[PDB]
Order: C-alpha cells, then sequence, then structure tokens
C-alpha cells in the first residue's frame, strides 16, 4: 500500500507526471504512475478503482489530452467525489489547459477544486499534497 | 488605420489562442492587429512594442512556452511589462498553456507581474476585462 498514483494521458507522462512523481518521492512518499496511463478506450472508473485499492490518493492530470477523451459527466463527477478512509482521495491538477477547453470537453470539472500548474510550482503542489497527507494519515 | 489592440505572440500560438482572442475582441467591436507581431529569436521586443503602440492603444502579449523559450533577457521583459503610454501601463500579459516552473526557468521576472491566465479566465472573461479597461481610458 503506497501514497499516490498519478492517472494521466500518455502525452503528459514524460513531463509533468514524471516530474511530480520524482518530487513526491524526494519528499518521502511512494508514488507510482505508469500503469495508470489512460488510453482511448480505457475505463476511468476501473483505473481509479485499481489505484485507490493500493494507494491513499489518486492525482489526475487534467490536460487537453485528458479532457478530449470525452469522459461523461458521471465518470468525472464520480472521480472527484471518491472518498476513502473518510475523506476525498482524488486530487485533480489542471495542466497546460484553458478554462474554455475544460468547459467544452469536461464542464463538470470547471467548478471542482483543483491545483493548477500555471499557478502552482511542483514544489507548491508537493507542499499542498504533503499537508493533506499529514492531515489525514499523520 | 488606428487599432485598439495589437497581439504579440510566438508563431506556435497564432492559429489557436491568438486567432481566437482576436476573433472575440473583433466580434465585441474592437480593432485588433496581429499579423505583424509574430515574435522570433533575434527580434527586438522594444522595437516591436514601439511599432505596435504607434498605431494601437494596448498591446497584449501571449506568455506561452513557445514565447518564453525564446530566452528574452530580464531587461527586455521588464521593459515590456513596464511600458507606459499616456501615463498608464499599456502591455497586457496573458499566460497561456504554461507552467509556473517554466516561467521561473525561462522568464523569471514575469512570475510576479500582473497577468491574465487562460487556465483561469475564459476568452469571455478576458474580453470583459479588456472592455472595461479600454472604455475607462478611451471612450
Amino acid at each position: 500500500q503506497y501514497d499516490f498514483f498519478i492517472s494521466h494521458a500518455s502525452e503528459d507522462k514524460d513531463d509533468i507526471v514524471r516530474d511530480l512523481a520524482e518530487a513526491l518521492r524526494n519528499n518521502g512518499f511512494e508514488v507510482w504512475y505508469d500503469e495508470f496511463e489512460l488510453k482511448i478506450g480505457d475505463s476511468l472508473r476501473k483505473k481509479i478503482d485499481y489505484g485507490l485499492s493500493n494507494a491513499n490518493y489518486g492525482i489526475v492530470i487534467i490536460s487537453p489530452s485528458f479532457v478530449k477523451k470525452n469522459w461523461t459527466e458521471y465518470e468525472l463527477n464520480g472521480m472527484v467525489a471518491r472518498e476513502m478512509n473518510g475523506h476525498k482521495v482524488i486530487l485533480p491538477i489542471w495542466h497546460k489547459i484553458t478554462k474554455d477547453e475544460v468547459l467544452r470537453f469536461s464542464p463538470s470539472l470547471a467548478d471542482k477544486l483543483a491545483l493548477n500548474t500555471s499557478i502552482h510550482t511542483i514544489d507548491d503542489i508537493v507542499e499542498n499534497l504533503k499537508n493533506l497527507h499529514h492531515h489525514h494519515h499523520h
């Protein structure tokens, strides 16, 4: 049982996904991601289910490559609503995306709490995820 | 011949955000100039801005990865963002599909400078901001 998995479209794997995983590991956390890549066809709920069974939290990278998979509102609302051990466990991070793109392809996400790599450095993101982990697992 | 806005940009952004923002501003009654403001390595940011302001009220600059990876110097970027005309700041940066880490790596002086951001602001939000600004100074 580990700390975070990172679900992502393939286009984000070698850049923000790898960099975020590295930074979390350098902060004592166990983080995996490769098998949580989402390809056209893959089931978002199944991927999240596999991840949350092994890890405390799922990070989901909300990039254009992600939202253009045309997930349904239910798929997306269920994702952000997931709870485990008595708290929210899915952490969306907007990445190289416009609000207009979110509203076009994934409008249910437009209002849901998320980090945003245009506003938050990797260090800022790590500090936020640390604080959450500390508040829940100690 | 006068325009309300000119839009400076890297070529990578021309057919996407630049065209979309220009179209929305134009639909909302503004005159927008952007065909002469593609930026490339070796261009003088100061001379390009001088030229845009010679026939436009405001310059918009698209702060995307393609823009910042042209490696502008701090003096060039500080001079751009601080540019005033008729007693007020006239260069309007808009961050677009960029990370804060990329800004700190390639253009760190921009990290603390006031800007719109297309991950936070829809094109309609941007147009509303620019409409209110332009009206205040040019009605």
